[PDB]
């Protein structure tokens, strides 16, 4: 079934550049990782590369780094003279192959996984007589590029003095060893790493600084085994010998174990009869993406896990976010389950407990990034590691799509305690007003507060900056509006909480935009959101929240609360799934009483208002900042009305608002804040797109989420190309932006071919 789905994803590529990047600092070509290995390969363009995979990658703990162009490519002598190839190089779900066609010599290499840090290269010749073969390499120079063109002369080697890099012959091969560099943002490595190459037959070898030749003579036609290993730790090079010793000793069990794994994934994911070729393959991408983005287990994190992109600037490495995992760990359920609940483990293995040396007045929280390295406050050098703050919460959503597929209990048991404890920290650290519906906010921490629990900000205007401290403060400097701008850590961190940081409903517009919005009557204050910290009864500072209560989190709190009525039943504890069924019961209620507004049709999120309403909401929908996805949380989430549900739906469909080209953006035509390049006032993420698909379905309208479905499969640009998958599309011209190999893209695009495309 594999060889069906040649070249989904443009995996060639020679990079010249450690950091070889696109216009966004990614790295610009799509190298094939599996197994959760912390290295990766990339096929040939062309006569400078052919004979080997060139471009490997290399993990750096929390980076993609490239190593080398060429490293141990073959090329092929008889009687001194070389043997002129021609090339064809393809990709296929699990594996690179590439054939080298001559007269009187050929070879056929596939290039497979084999452990969590080795692949496995078989270079099959046939000939008809003897030959000389000659591997060679050679080692990066330059530093940095962005789309193809030198950022710098900037060597590696004069940037990171440190790294040392050296070549070195051994009985079977060769090693590449790497000295310790902790460049906090680039590159990290332990000083113990190293690139191990092993081969089936004995090898002569020459160094020459960063390049090697090496070679061997044969017989006639033969079949060698290459072992490829990026090992990061001396504990992880000494365990994974006696892994090269078996791999080379039964090669063949290792090609058929990763052969069936993936007809596996490929059978257990493909099971939508209804959609078209071009759809299914859309579907193989997505499946090839998410399992390259899967880590095995490595430094702090103790568990495979899924990142958002093996390529990405900020996203690599095995660096984990929660909401990132909900979506992916819901696709990857049906077809990748082992990985799917072994990610929710990895976010959930970091969850605060009792007694935490950090934070115990957290427990239950989960942080909104984990990695290799924990940060300084946990005892490491790592500077991505964030307790400032979650993400949205789909937990409980995404554990249940997995027992939906295993049917397994002992599932449910497991995950069942960590989702009770942080449904309870949402409770206790992000409800200010104590009315049972959550809000975004921060935590405590050394960047929000003082040593005192008193919250840090900084106001600007002009060159002049005045750092500050204390809510009180804070509340004068905010009344007076002297400033050009106002920068709260801890908010910012709110924003971080919500998954959408410029989103217009979080206060976020730009000037001209704001101008416009001021002259046709509204005034500037309304896009001001106020902040507060959240106390215990004792007086602990808990965190802060955002005083404005979101209907996204309060319909996600919704489900949360159904999924676990659904697991406390599933578990034999009905009093539990009564008081779960109550507070979802409520929350919907809430939903609809405050956050539902019957002139425009659609919902918002309210303000914390100084005093509460006559009807026990917190503040009145905030119409004025206009509609964004958040509006269809309630009716994905199952908490709408019917009545408010055919409304919302209305809206959606409506070309004035969300029925756009690529339809169901970030924020509705309409809104003030609208720009169509914006990440999240307007451009169109496959997550709130599939969410709103879900909820129109959810409530009877299945029908025209199937023509919305269409209208995305033919409008939204790249689709069946073989481009990376990225983030998000401008909905007037369907235009991509985002990091390539972007998780829960490949998530949801993947959903969609399950949920909704279809052959028209
Ligand atoms: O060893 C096979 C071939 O290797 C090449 O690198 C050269 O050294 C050739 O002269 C030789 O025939
Ligand atoms: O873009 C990456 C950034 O995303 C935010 O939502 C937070 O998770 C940050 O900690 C992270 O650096
Ligand atoms: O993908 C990892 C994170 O990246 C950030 O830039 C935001 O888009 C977050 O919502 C997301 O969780
Ligand atoms: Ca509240
Ligand atoms: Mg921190």
């Amino acid at each position: 079934n594999a060889d069906n789905y040649k070249n989904v994803i443009n995996r060639t590529g020679a990079p010249q550049y450690m950091k070889d990047y696109d216009y966004d600092d990614h790295q610009r070509f799509n190298p094939f990782f599996d197994l959760g290995a912390w290295h990766g390969h990339l096929l040939p363009d062309g006569p400078n590369t052919m004979g080997g995979f060139p471009g490997v990658a290399l993990l750096t703990e929390e980076y993609i780094n490239f190593m080398a162009s060429n490293f141990d490519r073959l090329t092929v002598w008889q009687d001194g003279k070389k043997v002129d190839f021609t090339l064809e190089a393809y990709s296929i779900p699990g594996a690179l192959v590439q054939k080298l066609t001559a007269k009187d010599v050929q070879v056929e290499m596939t290039l497979r996984f084999a452990t969590p840090r080795t692949s496995l290269l078989e270079t099959k010749i046939t000939s008809n007589k003897p030959l000389d073969l000659v591997w060679d390499g050679e080692l990066l120079e330059k530093l940095e590029a962005k789309e193809g063109k030198p950022l710098s002369d900037k060597t590696i080697a004069g940037e990171y003095p440190d790294y040392q890099r050296k070549i070195s012959a051994t009985r079977d091969g060769l090693k590449v060893t790497f000295g310790k560099v902790r460049a906090t943002w680039d590159l990290l490595t332990s000083g113990e790493s190293e690139y191990q190459v092993h081969k089936s037959l004995p090898v002569q070898t020459e160094i020459n600084g960063n390049r090697f030749t090496s070679k061997a003579h044969i017989n006639g036609s033969t079949t060698l085994y290459t072992t490829y290993s990026h090992l990061l730790t001396a504990q992880e090079v000494s365990k994974e010998q006696m892994q090269i010793r078996d791999i080379l000793a039964r090669p063949a069990f290792y090609l058929t174990a990763s052969q069936q794994r993936w007809e596996e994934y490929l059978k257990k994911g493909l099971t939508n009869p209804d959609a078209t070729p071009e759809q299914t393959r859309v579907a193989v991408k997505a499946i090839e993406t998410l399992n390259g983005n899967w880590r095995s287990p490595g430094g702090a994190v103790k568990f495979n896990t899924v990142t958002p992109s093996v390529t990405g600037r900020w996203f690599s490495g095995n660096q984990t976010w929660p909401w990132d995992t909900w979506k992916q760990a819901f696709a990857m359920a049906h077809f990748n389950p082992d990985i799917a609940k072994e990610n929710i483990r990895a976010v959930f293995s970091w969850q605060i407990q009792p007694g935490d040396s950090v934070r115990p007045q957290d427990v239950g929280f989960v942080p909104d990034l984990i990695a290799w390295n924990l940060s300084p406050e946990r005892g490491g050098d790592g500077g991505n590691w964030n307790e400032r703050n979650t993400k949205p919460s789909l937990a409980a959503w995404s554990v249940m799509e997995v027992y939906n597929v295993t049917q397994d209990k002992t599932w449910v048991a497991e995950m069942y305690p960590k989702l009770v404890a942080y449904h309870d920290w949402w409770l206790r650290n992000r409800d200010h007003n104590g009315n049972g519906v959550p809000e975004y906010g921060a935590t405590r921490d050394k960047a929000h507060n003082t040593e005192s629990g008193e919250m840090l900000f900084t106001v600007k205007k002009g060159d002049k900056e005045e750092t500050q401290s204390g809510l009180n403060n804070y509340a004068r400097v905010v009344e007076k509006g002297q400033y050009d701008s106002l920068e709260i850590p801890a908010q910012v961190a709110a924003s971080w909480e919500s998954g959408r940081d410029d989103a217009a409903v979080f206060g976020f517009i730009d000037k001209e935009q704001l101008d416009k919005y001021v002259a046709n009557g509204g005034k500037r204050s309304d896009w001001t959101v106020k902040f507060a910290e959240n106390r215990s009864q004792d007086g602990t500072l808990l965190g802060y929240s955002l005083l404005q209560e979101s209907v996204d989190q309060a319909s996600y709190m919704y489900s949360d609360n159904h999924y676990l009525a659904e697991m406390a039943t599933i578990l034999g504890k009905p009093e539990e799934a009564k008081r779960y069924r109550q507070l979802a019961q409520q929350l919907a209620d809430y939903i609809n009483t405050c956050m539902f507004d019957p002139t425009t049709q659609f919902y918002y999120d309210v303000r914390i208002e100084d005093k509460p309403l006559a009807n026990g909401c917190a503040g009145k929908p905030i119409v004025e900042r206009g509609k964004g996805p958040e509006g269809w949380s309630p009716l994905f989430n199952g908490a709408a009305t019917q009545a408010n549900a055919d409304a919302v739906v209305k809206v959606m469909l409506d070309p004035k608002e969300f029925n756009t080209f690529v339809p169901l953006g970030t924020a509705a035509l309409t809104n003030p804040a609208f720009g169509a390049d914006i990440y999240w006032r307007g451009r169109v993420w496959v997550d709130q797109f599939w969410f709103g698909l879900k909820g129109m379905e959810r409530y009877g309208y299945r029908d025209d989420a199937l023509k919305l479905a269409d209208t995305f499969f033919r409008h939204a640009k790249g689709l069946t190309a073989d481009g990376p998958i990225q983030e998000n599309y401008n909905p007037l011209t369907g235009a991509q932006q985002g990091a390539p190999n972007f998780s829960w893209s490949a998530a949801h695009l993947y959903m969609l071919y399950n949920d909704f495309f279809r052959k028209q």
